[PDB]
DNA sequence: CGCGAATTGCG
DNA sequence: CGCGAATTGCG
């Protein structure tokens, strides 16, 4: 399998985990940010990863686009692809955004379709996916 | 640490 | 014993 320069790529970036998650979607080939997520207080790597692909699948639905997703998580790839994120992470006031997100891109997978295929990126064999935050 | 995949007590 | 609940590599 070849890189498809031609996508997205999306990545988290953390501050601790559980801590402050932010994430964005750049331009595979270019390093664009193509779209951002400001820092939300607490939430898992994970929920980050996932809402990062959907926020990917929404933008490029919008803008009729068929570039696939890169994503370096293979658990978000999974939640996504079965529309369901399988978080522990505690329902608590301090939780209460990162789970009003994550129940809202799940809403959003289980009433639309889209054509947007999901890649895992192989950093062993690609080196560091293009929207890492370093 | 949180995950999926795997391995490890009370009916 | 079964069936699951809970525990035990990778990023
Ligand atoms: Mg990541």
């Amino acid at each position: 399998e070849e890189i498809i320069w031609e996508s997205l790529s999306v990545d988290v970036g953390s501050q601790g985990n559980p801590g402050i998650v932010e994430y964005k979607g750049v331009d595979t080939k270019t390093g664009e940010v193509l779209f951002e997520r400001e820092p939300i207080p607490i939430g898992t790597n994970n929920m980050g990863e996932f809402l990062a692909i959907v926020h990917g699948l929404r933008y490029l639905k919008e803008r009729n686009s068929r570039k696939p997703i890169y994503s370096n998580s293979q658990t978000a790839i999974k939640w996504v692809k079965d529309k369901k994120a399988k978080s522990t992470l505690v329902r608590n006031e301090e939780t209460a955004l990162i789970w009003k997100l994550v129940d809202e891109a799940e809403e959003w997978l289980n009433t639309h379709t889209y054509e947007t295929p999901i890649l895992k990126w192989q950093t062993d064999k690609w080196g560091e996916i293009k929207a890492d935050y370093g």
